């Protein structure tokens, strides 16, 4: 009879949904149309109800089966960081057939800084797939991959089940970002329920704590990074450890031209033409103002040497364009570190 007491129909069945999933909503509706403006199950089963549809199934992006594609841009979000290149396209190679992904899910190690969570923007990309970043530092209990129960006011569901509510695709790139800051001290460990969402057995029948029914998640393409090996045996088990850590001067030299100085240039509202940053001070910042085998320092000094020549360009509007070089370096990040 309410507007929006009716208006709960309005995206149960006009959007997808599931069969076991289906009148279970409405089966949690049930606890619903006794009164409107009561309190705990009124206002819990429309919030329940709200989570209820904001979750993405039977809907997806449509992902191409092409391969070269891939290589264009494997290139394109870096260059081919020597091999490894292939490895990417070797697993997309398989996963371009039958949905069911199964596969190794994919482990990008290494010292922080070398470009993992880069990688995998660019496999979400050349899959036609949607995006999507959980970090796993923090972590040190189940309630966060499984929600809480469906109690009173606050307890939301998993977090993958909120970062669904985000991407509305049952087929996004779920990304576990740093998996050895993943804790195992409070509420069990949550590896036992990190094995449930990528494990292929049992992928299919992922069930939350608070979203009461099931979730499917066979049609996802999980990539989790981190840095060091301290990770559960049961999760290095059934995934495909990826191994990447040397970067020369000469890689991050390219590394910061093609992507590291444009980023930052643009970042920093500066235009094309109004900051020129050779060779020479890229290096300098490499030998003297960041010390890693990454670029996550590098990166940081750009962010910092293109802040200066924003801030130099608006106290001094008679500067039309500001020239960095090894010579004039310090006067921009200070002095050196290094
Ligand atoms: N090999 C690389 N090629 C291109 N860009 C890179 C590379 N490595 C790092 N980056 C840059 O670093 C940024 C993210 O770094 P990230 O890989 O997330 O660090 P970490 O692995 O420590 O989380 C990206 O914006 C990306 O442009």
């Amino acid at each position: 009879a309410p507007d929006e007491n009716e208006a709960l129909k309005r995206k149960i069945d006009a959007a997808k949904m599931p069969k076991e999933a289906k009148e279970k909503a409405e089966a949690e509706l049930q606890k619903l149309k006794m009164m409107s403006p009561m309190s705990a199950e009124a206002t819990v089963v429309r919030g329940y109800i709200d989570w209820m549809v904001q979750v993405p199934w039977n809907a997806r992006s449509k992902v191409k089966k092409d391969l070269r594609q891939a290589q264009e841009i494997l290139d394109t979000d870096h260059y081919g960081l020597e091999r490894v290149k292939d490895r990417i396209l070797e697993y997309l190679a398989v996963q371009s057939r039958v949905n069911k992904i199964k596969g190794p899910i994919l482990c990008l190690v290494g010292p922080p800084g070398v470009g993992k969570t880069s990688l995998g923007q660019s496999i979400a990309k050349a899959t036609g797939r949607k995006y999507v970043r959980m970090a796993l530092g923090g972590v040190r209990d189940e309630a966060e991959i499984r929600g809480h129960r469906r109690t009173y006011i606050g307890s939301m569901p998993g977090k993958l089940i909120q970062k669904m509510a985000k991407v509305g695709v049952k087929n996004p790139l779920f990304l576990l970002d740093e998996i050895d800051k993943m804790s195992s001290d409070m509420r069990g460990d949550p590896a036992s329920a990190l094995l449930e969402v990528l494990d292929p057995e049992q992928n299919v029948a992922f069930s939350d704590h608070y979203l009461e029914v099931d979730y499917d998640l066979s049609d996802v393409m999980f990539v989790a990074t981190s840095n060091s090996m301290n990770i559960p045996a049961p999760l290095l088990d059934r995934m495909e450890v990826i191994r990447l850590s040397g970067y020369t001067e000469d890689e991050k030299l390219n590394i910061a031209k093609r992507h590291l100085l444009p980023k930052q240039i643009e970042r920093n509202a500066l235009k094309k033409g109004e900051l020129t940053v050779d060779d020479s001070a890229i290096i300098g910042i490499i030998r003297y103002y960041t010390r890693e085998a990454g670029v996550r320092g590098l990166e940081r000094e750009i962010s910092k040497l293109c802040r200066k020549a924003v801030k130099q360009l608006l106290l001094d509007k008679s500067l039309k364009h500001i020239e960095i070089n090894g010579d004039n370096l310090h006067d921009y990040l200070g002095v050196q570190r290094f």
